[PDB]
């Protein structure tokens, strides 16, 4: 008989899951497995992202229970648990979605060896990305395209990405009963209190496949909005109704299929011939993801500056004070501190909001290394993605993909264009709520009487600016020019 394990790492969904469909074929028992390490905090992970994962696991559990099955959350490391459950469960096949991150390739190779020793067939279909990333490299002549323009050309020669896989059957082969490693008390989904977090999560975005599909349909409720979407023209100050999809946390964990997103986009584009085109279209946004996945997976030390062949080596300063002020949202620039507060409380900010705080920390004002800011984003972002995080920080720091170091965002003027009254600032910085909109982006310029009648004295209730933007930006621009020479 066939006994299979479907191993969830990413791809936390039932729809468009060719690994799950293969595991359930001609099977007498299927074991849906996630592997949880109960010491991940004894080694930089916010409760926001971790609880989002836990809610995604709880959604998978309800989905498997509705099909007569059960999600098994095994505690330990994969290389120490799988050889045991291989023999205990009489496993003949192991299925999981392919993953191209550096740690995944080391982990998965070791598990592939352990499965060969136990006589277990390993099936690893591709469904986290739109295409086989290695296939794109081979059709490009053995090299990853290094520009978005050439990447869009390659994927248009390849053609449309594969269609999403069909839905799994309404009933699934259940786990075998009375297997000691599948006992309910040891295979259940823990709470954020049980993994060790003391402070509660504060994000407003719930995890799970069910929420991801609900948010997918809400975005496609207005097909004219989807067809005319232009990413650079969207508002970074909208928080009640964000200006983009906020599907990034669901695409990172795999709660939403990228190929289903793409298939729904083409359906809209067929009936709107004046739809936006890459790179600014909504399809273009999925291609930025596909672009950074393809270059990143084929570039050594992609997440670092030293030893990275695509990243320029810049003489980044080591100022712990500036990084701490940026990290703790006490820079004195309300637009900057508001976005950094949204990072810690929501775990998500608009793309142009991330532009403002990343340029400020790096080539714009403080000249701190992009690796130090990427470490801050990696902790708090609920959509933290290894390749997308590193590639965009190199872009914003003008270390790779981007070279125009004379374009420096003003931490004062940028948000005023979208939000003159400062509604975004007042929401996340309540200390500056009664400050007149004339000084809300520059509170240090308000007369003391205004600061006192607003309950916000600079230096007492809200910090003074750590730098003068006019002085800091010119110096950073001059040092960036010497580097590019
Ligand atoms: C410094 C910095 C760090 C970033 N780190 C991350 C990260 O860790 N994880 C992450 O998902 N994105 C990251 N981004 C990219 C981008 O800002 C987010 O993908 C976007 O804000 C997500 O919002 P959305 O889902 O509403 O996007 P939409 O505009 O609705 O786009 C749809 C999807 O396309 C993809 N996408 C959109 N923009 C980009 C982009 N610039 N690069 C790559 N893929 C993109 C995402 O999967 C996104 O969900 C980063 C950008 C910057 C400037
Ligand atoms: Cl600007």
């Amino acid at each position: 008989v066939k006994n299979s394990i479907i191993w969830f790492r990413k791809g936390l969904r039932l729809h468009d899951n060719p690994a799950l469909l293969e595991a359930c074929k001609d099977a007498k028992h299927v074991y849906p497995v996630f592997v949880l390490d109960p010491h991940f905090l004894q080694q930089k992970v916010s409760v926001n992202r971790y609880n989002f994962l836990l809610e995604s696991l709880e959604d998978l559990q309800r989905s498997f229970q509705a099909r007569g099955s059960r999600l098994l959350v095994l505690r330990g490391k994969p290389e120490e648990v799988f050889p045991r459950v291989f023999r205990e469960w009489g496993v003949t096949q192991l299925c999981f979605e392919h993953d191209t991150e550096p740690y995944a390739k080391v982990r998965d190779a070791a598990v592939r060896r352990l499965a060969a020793e136990a006589g277990v067939e390993v099936v690893t279909p591709i469904s986290h990305t739109l295409y086989d990333t290695d296939m794109l490299v081979a059709r490009n002549g053995g090299a990853a395209p290094l520009t978005m323009q050439s990447f869009t050309k390659l994927v248009d020669r390849v053609g449309d990405p594969p269609a999403p896989a069909p839905d799994p059957p309404a009933a699934m082969p259940p786990p075998a009963e009375d297997m000691p490693s599948a006992a309910p008390a040891a295979t259940g989904v823990p709470t954020w209190q049980e993994v060790g977090f003391k402070e509660p999560p504060l994000t407003v975005f719930k995890g799970g496949e069910t929420e991801a599909l609900a948010r997918l349909e809400a975005a496609f409720q207005d097909p004219k909005w989807v067809a005319g979407f232009q990413k650079p023209d969207t508002d970074p100050s909208a928080w009640e109704k964000p200006a983009t999809t906020v599907l990034s946390p669901y695409l990172k964990f795999g709660c939403l299929s990228a190929r289903l997103f793409h298939a729904r986009l083409l359906e809209v584009y067929r009936r709107h011939p004046a739809h936006s085109q890459p790179p600014v279209s909504l399809r273009g946004q999925l291609l930025w993801r596909e672009f950074f996945y393809t270059v990143g997976s084929t570039t050594p030390n992609f997440h670092r500056m030293a030893g990275n062949p695509v990243c320029k080596q810049i003489d980044w300063d080591d100022n712990p004070e500036f990084l701490a002020a940026w990290r703790e949202a006490r820079t004195g620039f309300p637009w900057i501190d508001a976005i950094m507060t949204q990072l810690v409380t929501w775990g998500w900010m608009h793309h142009l909001a991330r532009h403002s705080v990343a340029c400020f920390l790096t080539r714009g004002d403080l000249y701190v290394s992009w690796e130090r800011g990427m470490e801050v984003f990696e902790e708090h972002l609920i959509d933290q993605d290894h390749y997308l995080n590193a590639a965009n920080w190199m872009w914003l720091s003008a270390s790779a993909f981007f070279s125009q170091y004379f374009r420096v965002y003003s931490p004062v003027v940028f948000g005023k264009k979208y939000d003159p009254e400062g509604r975004f600032i007042r929401k996340f910085l309540p200390v500056l709520k009664d400050m007149p909109a004339k000084y809300i982006y520059e509170p240090w310029t308000a007369p003391l009487e205004v600061q006192r009648k607003a309950g916000c004295v600079v230096g007492r209730d809200y910090p003074a600016p750590i730098v003068d933007h006019a002085v800091a930006s010119k110096a950073c621009i001059a040092r960036m020019a010497a580097a590019y020479r």
